């Protein structure tokens, strides 16, 4: 069942940590930190 083990370490905290870096991998394009790291 769904009873008790922790449920926040789970796929749960790994795909909404995924569509979390997704926005800033496509919104980094007017940065580009590659070629700047200041």
């Amino acid at each position: 069942e769904a009873y008790k083990k922790a449920k926040q370490a789970s796929q749960d905290a790994e795909q909404a940590a995924k569509d979390a870096e997704n926005a800033s991998k496509e919104a980094e394009e007017a940065a580009k930190e590659a070629v700047n790291l200041k």
